[PDB]
């Protein structure tokens, strides 16, 4: 028994950017620690993609985890913040530009170059911004207001160059992100799950998300590994509803996986 009640909730109607685009209730993200003025603090629209495979181990838990989420709201910006804080995630992957085709994916929710803005009870800085090819990367300094020892570095991997229609017609420039985005995180003990968004968050956040799934499967596991990627896809799927929208996503999936392999091997 799936629901999406609380994405219902009349208390949350303006939190999402598509009406029926909705988080599971079994794997949303729920925020404990908000502004007790609003009528409903807990609520934003993402979710938890746990990578679940028939032979996973009983330890706690997989290696890696994503949030899923759509692109922030003027009036979602504090809850992205307090999400970012809450679950102790140090590396955010944006794969949309602000503005598409005339069309707002994303609200700029972070600070321009240099400065510091306050988002509720949080505070950003930021640090740097260094421009690769196919994407940004803001060193983002992130701290709960008033409290000290809280603060940690934030890292915003913004992908900058997917096409306005379709997608890539090649994928080597998301698998190097994708590979810097694997390293970045490895290098920070403990890091909370990465955040991947994208406008509803499902259609470019399921690509990339399932990208580094299976990824992250053939790094470890070898070119020879058995892949499944219709079976992988259903078991994001199981977490958030419509990861992975279209057929030119869906095929892009399998020629990055088979692009990833042939990179491997020619080493």
């Amino acid at each position: 028994l799936y629901s999406r009640k609380e994405g219902q909730r009349q208390e949350n109607k303006n939190k999402n950017r598509y009406k029926n685009i909705l988080p599971f209730d079994h794997t949303r993200v729920v925020l404990h620690d908000g502004d007790p003025n609003e009528p409903v603090s807990d609520y934003i629209n993402a979710n938890i993609i746990m990578p679940e495979f028939e032979t996973k181990c009983n330890n706690s838990k997989p290696k890696k985890s994503y949030i899923a989420t759509q692109g922030c709201l003027q009036n979602t910006v504090n809850d992205f913040w307090r999400m970012v804080f809450q679950e102790n995630s140090r590396v955010i992957v944006m794969t949309t530009k602000e503005v598409e085709r005339g069309k707002s994916k994303c609200v700029k929710y972070w600070p321009d170059e240099y400065a510091l803005k306050e988002y509720g009870v949080m505070r950003v800085r930021n640090v740097k911004e260094s421009a690769a090819h196919d994407y940004t990367l803001r060193e983002l300094k992130l701290s709960k207001v008033g409290q000290g020892n809280t603060e940690r570095t934030v890292w915003q991997y913004h992908f900058r160059t997917w096409p306005d229609h379709g997608v890539p017609s090649d994928p080597g420039g998301v698998l190097d992100f994708l590979e810097e985005v694997h390293h970045k995180q490895e290098s920070i003990m403990d890091a909370g799950p990465v955040v991947v968004h994208c406008s509803a968050g499902i259609g470019r956040t399921g690509t990339f998300i399932v990208i580094d799934i299976l990824i992250d499967i053939i790094r470890e596991k070898g070119v020879d590994c058995d892949i499944d990627v219709p079976k992988t896809i259903q078991m994001v799927r199981s977490q958030r509803s419509g990861m992975v929208q279209t057929e030119a996503q869906y095929r892009f999936i399998y020629m990055a996986v088979q692009h990833y392999i042939e990179t491997l091997q020619r080493r």
